[PDB]
């Protein structure tokens, strides 16, 4: 804030402020943004009058024409080929030479074409990218308690409506990725797919099914009676994620003991989601816990839409808005085996949750596995 | 299913027997199964297993022939090859092949089934992939604010191979945010559009988007080289454009008023304040007609996906009873933003009344397909 | 009051001119004045000031004796005194008392009245202080946990003094959180209870306020030097009571079950752990009756107005809509948390519904006035 | 978690930790806490017998009667005069030598009372500090853009419900006040009471008239035209704390220029007051801004309604939720006379908004001087 610059490099010193500014002892940005009248014509002219030695670089008292012609479509004017010859032939200036005041008479003479504006540049880099979206529905069958209960899932392309069962351990993608992200780029991307097997607050137990076509989930059941943990309830939601493969062969050279399931994962919100139903989540960390000698990570996410998602931005801020709670998660799962005569499970990395940058990382080594999962059999079999 | 636990298949209540260590306790053998301790292991597993057998010994006889038998264990869930199947038979010593299930349980109770294996995984996916790399959409700053140089420029960074280009905010930002594969209910209507910020919520600098030059940049509207600025107040909300829309003069609405020829104005009203050109994704709520000398001027009334109470504001009736004054303030406001000018009021179709999501969401899609066929005739 | 200014008094609209500057240009008066330029500065006065001078002119002759015209003046807001009138009729020349509206305001645009002075300021103000020095909770923490010696011990330090004193959490923690001057709106039904945790979300080591105590602190129950713990699993609520109220066996609730002897019991449902024994203000939202040993046995559920959705959770309804599954879960919960141990389902009263708020906090006030009772009784 | 303990100062080393413990590899803690079966009597036997070595100091194979006497009242039994007595009878022990074996037979023997449980710890502090509640009134009266427009105050005695009258400026405390305050102490106060009276999103001018009786708010007319800001609409809801009084007369000495008028305060959540509604808020900080060479501070405060205030601690965090917010709120005073022919206003300070520390601070010299302000006229005319 000061005066009315030109936009173009100079220097403070010898511009005269108009002199309603000076008089009032108010800057000319304060006089033009928040004066309640408009700039006179006289107050005008003397603005064009700076942008008109701006462009005079060479100080020279006026300009050629090809100046003249770049200030005007610096000041926002549409110049085609016709007006700039209307122009020359308005200021016929025979050497090309042309004054201010020559100037400024023609500006006040031709505020230029109206309508003429009917001229849309459509430049555009057309990422001509379509595609039919697919909603995601999920339908329950069976029986529930019995080995009948399966929650399957299926694709509406929303375009033809056609629906067509799919895998939500291959099918529902793990990254839920924006076509044109706009979130700020200084944002990293942190969105993921989650699929609820146990809701928040039950202790029945239900699981992918790795091994049936289309992957739906079941229930577990053993000997036709429905499993469940008998330690207590489950406090979150308990479930996996799309896309993963914690493998028991070890895959690549700093390869764990995998278990041979999707990735598991336990969402913080405060909704209980039901049986199989698919959410977006945010990482925040990760707790590596032994199962049988088996490495048996747990994702440590929440909820996009959960209240408090926008401000748990890394693991070490669950326990100062949701205090108590990776305490209760990690002493749930050291002792929940303890009430059927098995022992306290033991940690990786002491029992610690590490922050969302290992957990991630984690999680594409699981997608990689996942991915060389596929093509082995995708490819070998086909 | 809160009393006994079924077998998954069409039953009957009255003539199944709760297991024994239910009716002696007083609990629901459900109860027992899920709460009480797993001693009630064993025993309910038999109970359970055996009116599953008497369901499959449908014409009641006392036994099965080994081709139910086998069909009931796939039930149950074991897995058997033609070999496990093989095995079944010679254990259960029946050379006429009618098994009681005391039988079959002494057998089930037997061994565990081959636990081993190479363990199946199914495979069978459905396809879809998408070979299109992702894009960041990035703004920058160029030129000194407030001065004909100023403009926010946009590109899209390849996600993929981290190349960037200069995009059109106008035609090349999505309008509608899509998601490849939508998982939020499907009871719940798609409402999610992408919104440019022109002008900053407390502030009274016009930008606008500038339809006529290349890759559409923001641009501020300077008149003789002297910035402009709403003289009326501040403007109280972040006021911008929805992209891929366009309110052509060619085009006219119930009494005789013609589209403007920008893109759709918007009005977000959350509570955070959102940088010139910056943008973001909104839900609508519903539209305000108003007429600009003689043209037909729609207000689309959106909020910040991003907003605290977005969530709770499902419709445009929902506003004043979280923002009370803001709908009055935004009709008010502009009514009368050009009297100060020597103006007078604006007037409004729909005899102002805000409409809701579903009429302004069709205003939209009018508004983005006349957008379509603008890039068709021209491209 | 959206076309022309009013005088403030009992009038008509038909035979009153709309100021010229307004008429000329098509904006209402109103508009002129409240967002067009000063300029109808001067004007606009005028003709609302005449228009308020024919309102006094009541008997219609074009002119007002010296009392109307002062009390005028004092309606227009002008301070005077005995003084001021004195040069008012000085200065305006009529001997006769006779005022034209012309003669007033030229007056009246002649000195814009003594501005100076002592300037006043009115200090009638109602009385209520309340010569009560503020408490400031305090609790602390004794012994070692999981033994006996493990106490919540409970204190008020003066925020006057700062002196500390050993109080007790069932006795002297208020039950209902007062404002001295309450604000919030008359139409808005109070509705805050003071909530103590003794079982922390996620828990299940028991504690209790004990009552045979003095001081009534917080103790862990063991028996047999062994601590107690809820086999069934975690609480998954903040557990605990409220203060100021008993559930006296010398009462019985509609079918033939008696009060436990306890404070009243409740569940806190957000989202945030309390400490064991910490203190907090909580929204009723209803109640859960069970029977417990043929003795009554109210749960209140309840939410911490710190909560983030507390705002939106205005009765029992409203849960289902916010935490889907709570309300079941803490049935079912309730209703087995003794299967595990050889018992049998509790049985609750009016079939298992969760009343809503107001019969809650009926319940509540039956629960402080017995505590009342024994309050009297014993002193 | 390792063993039961029992709560006195003891050593780890030579204690046996139950067998069954051993056994399962689990420690006694996750036996008792998980295991889903109770302690056995065996087990009681042994935990009670490591009770009576604790308390077996002089480590002598028994104890004194008046000690087995504590350790009762240690293990929560209710031993009156009487109950002593049966104990002593019970085992009679003419030394009053008593051993565990011959304390654990007692023990097992007598649960002690059923229903005498009936005795209930009365003692309190008894701060029997009884009062009238009052709830704030508020009502219009005449007509919304004349001279008689008003809002009036009242209070209401939500006991008897008697209204009676009140001056918002003098009767609504300054500070909200919790007779017994829960929040933890931890937390310093930050309370206020504030009084809207000119709503965000409007632009038309209110106050409380500290000149009239009861002090109303009226609306500002002037010569029979109310009066307005020209400059735009307010965007946060203006008014003014209660209680204060910026005095015109320096009062103490570190005295500033007051304005007489009750110190001015912003409130920057999301929703809308009416005219002369009032509201608890937090106080995050202050802007100082000159007004005709007298301070006139603007306090920025938020109301604890607003579902950001438990996250807007100081005022730092407020460019972190509400960007933007003091730049405008800064500008918009900075700038609002300039439109009637007035020039842009001064802060102390570099016009940089205080923290809440320092808002408070002003806050109270405000009280005291609204205090001394009751003084002088609440006694001399009296
Ligand atoms: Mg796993
Ligand atoms: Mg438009
Ligand atoms: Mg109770
Ligand atoms: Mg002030």
């Amino acid at each position: 804030n000061s005066y009315i610059g030109t936009g173009l490099d100079t220097s403070l010193e010898n511009v005269k402020p108009l002199p309603e500014a000076c008089k009032r002892n108010v800057t000319e940005f304060d006089l033009v943004a928040y004066g309640k009248d408009e700039f006179t014509l006289s107050m005008e002219k003397r603005v064009m009058a700076r942008m008109f030695s701006a462009f005079d670089v060479t100080q020279l008292g006026y300009l050629e024409e090809r100046k003249i012609e770049h200030m005007c479509k610096y000041l926002g004017r549409v110049m085609n080929e016709d007006d700039v010859k209307q122009m020359k032939s308005e200021i016929n200036a025979i050497d090309g030479h042309i004054t201010f005041e020559k100037f400024w008479a023609w500006w006040c003479s031709h505020p230029e074409v109206p309508a003429k504006k009917d001229f849309f540049s459509m430049v555009s880099v057309d990422f001509a990218v379509p595609y039919h979206q697919q909603q995601l529905l999920t339908r329950e069958t069976g029986e529930l308690y019995t080995p009948s209960y399966r929650v399957l899932y299926y694709f509406r392309d929303m375009e033809t409506g056609k629906e067509l069962q799919v895998s939500p351990w291959h099918d529902i993608p793990l990254y839920v990725r924006d076509l044109v992200r706009t979130k700020p780029a200084s944002l990293p991307m942190n969105r993921y797919n989650f699929i609820c097997e146990i809701p928040k607050w039950t202790r029945a137990k239900f699981e992918i099914a790795t091994g049936e076509p289309f992957n739906p989930i079941k229930q577990d059941i053993k000997n036709g009676v429905p499993r469940f943990y008998k330690h207590g309830d489950m406090m979150w939601n308990y479930g996996a994620l799309p896309q993963t493969w914690e493998s028991t062969d070890v895959v690549f050279e700093g390869g764990y003991v995998g278990d041979n399931d999707p990735i598991d994962a336990i969402e913080i919100g405060m909704t209980q989601f039901k049986v199989g139903q698919v959410g977006a989540v945010k990482v925040l960390g990760i707790l590596g816990m032994i199962d049988d000698g088996q490495m048996d990570w747990k994702v440590i996410c929440i909820s996009h839409n959960d209240p408090i998602c926008r401000f748990l931005k890394d693991i070490h801020d669950v326990p100062k808005f949701l205090p108590g709670c990776l305490d209760a998660i990690h002493e749930w799962f050291r002792v929940y085996k303890i009430c059927q005569g098995g022992v306290e499970n033991k940690f990786v990395f002491n029992g610690e949750f590490k922050d969302k940058s290992f957990a991630m990382k984690v999680i594409d080594e699981s997608h990689y596995m996942w991915g060389n999962l596929r093509k082995i059999n995708k490819k070998e079999e086909v």
